[PDB]
C-alpha cells in the first residue's frame, strides 16, 4: 500500500495549524512547552491536551518540541498565503 504512518516529518497532506509567538514563556514541567519571540508553533487536534481549558498543544519549528503553552503567547499564523484557496472573504473578513 502507502509507505507513510498518519503523521510525518512535513505538513502536506494534513491539516495542522500555524502560529506565531508573540510573547517568550519559561515553562516548569514537560507537560509545557517553552516558547520563544519570533518561532511558531504547529497545532494539532490529534495532540490537544488540556487545551480547551486556556492552554494549547503544539510543536515548535526552531527546535522542533512539542509541549502545552499558553494560547495567550502565540497568534494566528497570517504569514502564510494559499494560491487558490478562498475560504470566505467580505464582511471585514480576511
Amino acid at each position: 500500500g502507502s509507505s507513510g504512518s498518519s503523521g510525518s516529518r512535513d505538513i502536506r497532506f494534513a491539516n495542522h495549524e500555524t502560529l506565531q509567538v508573540i510573547y517568550p514563556y519559561t515553562p516548569q514541567n514537560d507537560d509545557e512547552l517553552e516558547l520563544v519571540p519570533g518561532d511558531f508553533i504547529f497545532m494539532s487536534p490529534m495532540e490537544q491536551t488540556s487545551t480547551s481549558e486556556g492552554w494549547i498543544y503544539g510543536t515548535s519549528l526552531t527546535t522542533g518540541c512539542s509541549g502545552l503553552l499558553p494560547e495567550n503567547y502565540i497568534t494566528k499564523a497570517d504569514e502564510c498565503s494559499t494560491w487558490i484557496f478562498h475560504g470566505s472573504s467580505g464582511p471585514s473578513s480576511g
